[PDB]
């Protein structure tokens, strides 16, 4: 039998480890032979695992577009997802709007402020020997940075995950659908607002911004603000969930990153490449034939980019973290056209948060009386990373 016939981005089976690996391995073996396969879920559609097979997905915008990025679509209401849920020429007039706040110089502005803020988070509660390094670090560090970008209140993290929750996942319509209002109610709010006393963030640039000489609807702008706090918060906390209950217990990896800060940001790419969150969707507008398979319109394809940097076509020592790895042509963040805007953003923002967090604690653990849990979806990794660690000493207060 196939692992692709029952293939599901959401239900993803978990090893004895907790994690999706030893089946992302498996299906990444039976790729070598079949890299697209169908799967029966979500009422079929196909999924594209080899290597070459996504590149050449990633790169035939003609027959694959952006409108199926999401599947089965997030929760946005009415509103389209802002530059991921388009196609060119629109998608380029609008990512050319927020390209220079996203440009690596014009985010390179906050790095010390993550240092700072990074550091003020670990004091929080170094005293005392334990945490969720996700719910205290991992979901907080991208929350306050985004927030600061688009102009919102650093502390209502909870506020901003409760909506993303409700996007992504939610089971029930009425309720994801209602909490979504809930963010676009707080969209208007925050656009009229800075419309009449504008600030520095991206959501006061945009929304003096024009396209054909002419401003941008409030549509626009609420889809801005959603794909902007989405981006910003999701992956990115559960890439740094997944990173610390990495470093939590290999300790192999741990003590060479201790011993070697200069090969950090390297270790970031790698990490980035193992523990990638996302899978995307592709919409089918004509039929197409990408290696054996034809496909028709309508159908959606996934691309499950963990599949593909794993392919040993394109990586030596697929499943091992080799951390001095160059070059590293990973998928994690996207190709092309739809590349990730916050590919630099993300880098810096583990560069920081690794760096901090073992210079401050560089002994801990897994608690072996608390649950980690992995989080499924097009967005997948850890949600809850208990880990103890010997009480040390806070940096201020
Ligand atoms: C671990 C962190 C992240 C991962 C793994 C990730 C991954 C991705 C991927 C795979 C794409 C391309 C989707 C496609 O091919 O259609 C993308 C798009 C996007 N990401 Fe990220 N992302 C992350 C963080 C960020 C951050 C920090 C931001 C927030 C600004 C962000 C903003 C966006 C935007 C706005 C796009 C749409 C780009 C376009 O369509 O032109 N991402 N991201």
């Amino acid at each position: 039998t196939s692992l692709f016939t029952t293939a599901d981005h959401y239900h993803t089976p978990l090893g004895p480890d907790g994690t999706p690996h030893a089946f992302f391995e498996a299906l990444r073996d039976e790729a070598e032979t079949t890299p697209i396969g169908w799967s029966e879920a979500y009422g079929g559609h196909w999924v594209v695992a080899g290597y070459k097979e996504i590149q050449a997905v990633i790169q035939n915008t003609k027959a694959f577009s952006n409108k199926g990025v999401t599947f089965p679509r997030y929760e946005t209401g009415e509103f389209e997802l802002m530059m991921a849920g388009q196609d060119d020429p629109v998608h380029k007039k609008y990512r050319q709007l927020v390209a220079k706040p996203f440009s690596p110089e014009a985010t390179d502005l906050f790095t010390e402020q993550l240092r700072q803020s990074t550091n003020d988070l670990i004091d929080a509660r170094i005293e005392l020997g334990e945490g969720d390094a996700a719910t205290w670090l991992a979901n907080e560090i991208p929350a306050r940075l985004t927030a600061i970008l688009l102009g919102l209140p650093p502390e209502d993290g909870d506020t901003y995950r409760r909506w993303v929750w409700a996007i992504t996942h939610v089971e029930n319509p009425e309720e994801g659908a209602e909490i979504f209002a809930e963010l676009v109610a707080h969209a208007r709010t925050l656009i009229a607002e800075r419309r009449t006393n504008p600030g520095n963030d991206i959501m006061s640039r945009v929304i003096m911004s024009k396209i054909d000489g002419e401003s941008l609807s409030e549509d626009d702008l609420i889809g801005f603000f959603t794909i902007l706090l989405l981006g910003g918060i999701d992956a990115t906390a559960r890439f740094l969930s997944s990173v610390f209950w990495r470093l939590a217990w290999d300790i192999e990896l741990r003590r060479r990153l201790i011993a070697h800060p200069e090969l950090i940001p390297n270790a970031v790419d790698e990490l980035l490449r193992f523990y990638g969150p996302a899978m995307v969707g592709r919409l089918v507008t004509q039929e197409v034939t990408v290696g054996d398979i034809t496909m028709k319109p309508g159908q959606t394809a996934m691309l499950w980019f963990p599949i593909a940097s794993r392919d040993r076509s394109a990586f030596d020592s697929p499943d091992n973290i080799v951390i001095e790895r160059t070059p590293n042509r990973h998928l994690s963040l996207g190709h092309g056209i739809h590349r990730c805007l916050g590919a630099h953003l993300i880098r810096v923002e583990a560069r920081v948060a690794i760096t901090e967090f073992l210079k401050r604690i560089p002994e801990f653990s897994l608690d072996p009386n608390k649950e980690c849990e992995w989080l499924m979806g097009q967005v997948a990794g850890m949600l809850h990373v208990p880990i103890i660690f010997p009480k040390g000493k806070r940096l201020s207060e």
